[PDB]
DNA sequence: GCGTCGC
DNA sequence: GCGAACGC
């Protein structure tokens, strides 16, 4: 599955397999993900949006 | 402010 | 150490 979100004026669509860490900030689901060049990207979506795969990671990670 | 990269 | 980023 993929997560769609806008970050710094750019549209992003990241495969959920790449999501590194995920945490909750109120209604915001915030996360980091693996990118090319050994780098780590950041992203956030509304919980309303939030694919269940991503939300499950929260409950199953929270670390 | 809440939770957590790239100077 | 901190500005900026993200939905609210």
């Amino acid at each position: 599955a993929t997560v769609k979100f806008k970050y710094k004026g750019e549209e992003k669509e990241v495969d959920i397999s790449k999501i590194k860490k995920v945490w909750r900030v109120g209604k915001m689901i915030s996360f980091t993900y693996d990118e090319g060049g050994g780098k780590t990207g950041r992203g956030a979506v509304s919980e309303k949006d939030a694919p269940k795969e991503l939300l499950q990671m929260l409950e199953k990670q929270k670390k």
